[PDB]
């Protein structure tokens, strides 16, 4: 197939300008200017391109290098047509984020990650950024008598409030996507999990402005279903902003390809976010990959990979929709019971009252008929595995 | 140390009288009698006792046997001062439950399932009980497309509102306690994290009557913190009970006595319900253990078993007490600045105009002499552990 | 795509008859008749089935019943033309062997162990049986001082030594396969991967007459890559028999349909298989399938999962030899530098002496340049996964 | 507690000369001259100093600078009387090694990495070092295709026995350990474990020069059980060397102080090692810590994480020692049966027809009886655990 800006494909700058420089060795590829990133990912069929700060601005650049990069930068989406969809800070790589940006234990700490974040909230809001999305990578602790989690979780509070506050009243319009992540680099991070990224948001004091971005390969770091997670992120309707990407169960944060991990669970994810309620799409925003290509790679392999996300999420995409439209699913569904359990568990207009008047609902049910009867599921996974390989 | 009444330690029926039935062999015990299990855990000190209906009452058993059963049941509580804190329902046993309880796929078995909760919610209010636990240990999948997620988050919502109706309107004021669990019995349990239940119990008509009921195994084996999430559901306000056990890391579910697992996690977990704010605990229901005596074990292991969990926790809670007492972890605690993080990162009255005004916060931050400062993270464990070891 | 005795699909008796009674719940399935399921596997497609004694024979049959069973069940087997091809013997349901079978602390359980082997090797060897599957389920421990561990593997070396003793004296030509498991339903289990069983083997006797039966479920417990550890077995030449199954990551064992877990990994290991050295397979043992047909099916559920087996098999296969036909795939392959590593390191009579002297391998090697050369590995893996997808 | 050099304690340079670079963020510490770090190691109680070619000789100096290091190293540990008791080889950091050393598809990095091996050789037996520790870092794959298991395994083989012959021939007298790792770096790292490790070893040709030095972390990291798989190293007597450290089960490699991650794993390693047959350690060799002082210390941080190496490791001697000697433990050891593993389960030469020929092994066994009696396995946990908190 090929990909369109309707797809919405967008990638990370440090994505396919990860230099390979991992925990045991150095970079294996030079550096990528932004300028061209532009260029080779508007080639490949990517609609928008997203950064931290220091991706674009060398960290400790003066004004007129800074204003002189930015200048380049948008006379390349320009000429190419690429948009930001989403911009993001760094506050993990700096040595002085060595304990937390946001819920550093030094408060000089705390007041110089605001103050970068609001910066990059400016170039985010002059690019057209709709969401600013923040990864509290050194916010956690190796040692629990190191960290007061019920304080961090105040000065975490307290540094978003801040944040929508300022938005608002400069007009940017900004949405916010806290991305959680259950380690790495922290023994433990705050907010390990999508779940508990949702009951954060909710206790801050403009939540209407707060979601989430998930990770496929967080909640694989411990071994959760992605595919799940992301259906209770779209109940509760805080789905911002998604990020795309493999990983083989709790080990390491690997960034493969998207579908490259858990094939199985790439499939329900990609048929939950395309086969939504009235025929479209559960998922509006961005499909964007923040993945790392591997370090046994030169810049073809670098390329090369970049479209294998692409050609991963639409293959997947086709096999999810012929999934859907095959009679013979049809028929599984339907035995599983699977649109059964959509049918409100009371009739209209029954409470407790009712429920607790009809015999048959208790006194006279018969458990174990019910219980002998089974659901199908077995025949229902193999069909959906037949179509993923293309069997049917 | 003695264990006193003041501590509030609980135990389920179904812990000691576990028959050591696993997944791989039969029993090694004989069942254990509901009045001598309420007169020998009374013996150890425990301060109450809890129970699935079908622990004390023969799933089907008659009126006359059931009336029969909760009278002995009741004379036994008389005469030994135990309580009955919490009750719970059984829905994992019968085949019937094999799709889930409340999220069957199969609208019957919904029906039948609240039922079932809502007599057992009149027993728990004729016992006294204050907290109805529920965990949804079927509700779930082994694949992806045999449950609808959103489908279910509904009908588990549906349910859940229809118990607290019931509750208020019988003035039985009852606060409910949503158990997370990852996995086991179903490939994948829905509301798989504590952050997953309590962003779930925000969304219920009156999330006031709601929390969450934490296993310290049930995070850990999602490899997950429980300290820390603890410390989140504290945060939150959504700590209605927990249930105390052990784990080691991904497997499945142990039910270790407490502190045989994570002894670390163990001891920062004692410290942060017990050295709460204020001097005060910061947690005051009961301390539940729910774990299983060793399939290797008989009757004298089982007790042996259930005064090792009090044990455990109080030795832990002595630990913790010198801990903080001790002037060296509290010089080690200022060097660390983990109460630092208690003050707000914004000066009283200052907003982002006021921060963006002060260069100190950035144009005149030294982010390197920062960044090369020690935290003593390492020290402060150290002491920590120390004092775990009874070295100090 | 069907299923040939060449194919050698073998079942457990007890995969397809497990009444599917977990950890926390009963049976939802009626017991299964023996001739039956003979009957039912052959009309799939089984070329085999194997059986635990107990899984026949009920525990503590008379020998009247005992001797009756087996004729039945001799001609069922003679009716479908069925074989079998493995026995084994059930060391870990009754209560005696809740320390375990050859390594329980008990002097009188090894004892009784032994006998138990013993008995179901002659009706192994009565039936035609190749292989004796050991599985030490009930070997290891819950805490660590209860298990003197070199005691352990002194008294499962000497309980082997004995087994193969008989065999060899009696001319049963057996040979014997060990298997290996992490976790479960011990916290810790002796012999956990397929590693530490190869290492052990080589330590008895008779080490030819020994080998692994390694269950794809059970590296994956521990987040280890199966294909990876046949790949080691094969070389070691111990792959004895295999047990398929599918698995997510580190929590219970959930014995799903061989490739309903891991798929990626689960087409890679049929690729190392079939697709080896001549153009022959790589292994010419039984393709077992040690699963469980989901607590939710009926009798039509276990059906279809049974043939879900062979049909993921088959449908695999036939994927990993259309990527090796694809002079796509050749080509890439020939850019990754697969079959250089075939290629001795040193040159045919070259010894340390001749690698000194050559400056190239060292004084004058420039390992930058040959650092910056890409090996195309996602571009590979792309192309493997596309095959999977049918997508070429 | 005090260190003697009778302990063995040793450290590599690249612990305490770690600068804290991890995978997101830049070094917060300065480099450790080799000198400073033998001076100060010898003044917290080390006996002996390990390293890796390229953290002594910076890779690429020409031999002048490279003679001038040896010459200064050489004479520090002269002054300080520490040892030199192994030394390995960096084949992981430069960009060549991307795919491996030993095992890379490349065939001139093969031969490469060969020669910078025995080079390390040559000053290892210069230094008077025994054991040459091989940790293959980069052998293995992040995908299933691109590398073929078995070839990788020849290579490995070809490049360790041609290493043997020099050393032998030499007359160098070392030792070769082979370091497992299950992933990290690679996705997949070959000889995944303990037990995969100590069979590869069995495959070579002198299999007597060779054995594993397993690091507790690494086991952790597959969430095995450490001191279970050292016991089983020790039944092997390939216990060549061993790395000490602290992990917190399935996340990336975290390096904590020995002790500081499962600290009741630690506790029965530390017995197994010192509580040996007849009094005397069951282990001889060097107690090297292979660790990381974390990220957010300094280097006063550094020096105390040192110490608290030491510290943790003769706490727990001390109460591992208590807890064998207390008589209590004595009488739940016996009630156990731990010894009782020790004892044959034949009779002195009795074979499969004695053993047959006994009735109270099968025809006359109660195994009902015996499978009632406990095992008394809590309680003596519950011992070992109360020694190790300093309450009895």
């Amino acid at each position: 197939v090929q990909a369109t800006r309707e797809d919405k494909f967008s990638f990370g700058l440090w994505t396919v300008g990860w230099q390979a420089r991992d925990a045991f060795g150095d970079a294996t590829r030079t550096a990528l200017d932004p300028v061209e990133a532009v260029h080779k990912l508007a080639e490949i069929g990517a609609y928008g391109i997203t950064f931290h700060d220091d991706d674009l601005v060398p960290f400790g650049s003066d004004a007129q290098t800074r204003d002189g990069i930015i200048a380049g930068f948008k006379k390349a989406l320009d000429e190419t047509g690429l948009i930001v969809p989403m911009v993001t800070t760094n506050l993990f790589t700096h040595p002085v984020f060595k304990d937390g940006g946001f819920t550093s234990n030094d408060r000089s700490v705390r007041r110089y990650a605001i103050r970068k974040v609001l910066r990059q909230m400016d170039l985010g809001a002059e690019l057209g950024a709709k969401t600013l999305v923040l990864w509290g990578g050194r916010e956690g602790a190796e040692y629990d008598s190191a960290k007061d989690v019920s304080a961090a979780l105040d000065r975490y509070r307290e540094a978003l409030n801040l944040l929508a506050q300022y938005s608002e009243d400069r007009g940017y319009g900004l949405r916010f996507a806290i991305e959680p992540k259950p380690n790495e680099p922290r023994g433990d991070i705050l907010l390990p999990t999508a779940g508990h990224a949702i009951a954060f948001v909710q206790e801050l004091e403009r939540p209407e402005l707060f979601g989430i971005n998930p990770e496929t390969g967080n909640e694989q770091m411990s071994n959760l279903n992605f595919t799940q997670g992301i259906a209770q992120a779209l109940w509760h309707k805080k789905l911002f902003h998604i990020d795309l990407n493999g990983q083989h169960g709790p080990k390491f944060d690997q960034d493969l390809v998207f579908g490259h991990g858990d094939l199985l669970n790439a499939f329900s994810l990609v048929d939950l976010l395309e086969n939504g309620p009235d025929g479209a799409p559960a998922y509006d925003g961005p499909r964007h990959f923040d993945y790392k290509p591997s370090r046994t790679e030169d810049y073809d392999g670098v390329w090369e990979s970049a479209k294998a996300n692409i050609r991963m999420y639409l293959l997947l995409k086709e096999r999810a929709k012929a999934f859907r439209a095959d009679p013979e699913v049809q028929e599984a569904l339907a035995a599983s019971k699977v649109a059964e359990l959509k049918t409100p568990t009371l009739n209209p207009g029954e409470g407790y009252a009712e429920l607790l008047a009809d015999r048959s609902a208790f006194e006279d049910y018969d458990a174990d008929a019910v219980g002998a009867k089974g659901f199908g599921f077995v025949k229902l996974n193999q069909l959906a595995i037949e179509h993923l390989l293309g069997a049917r």
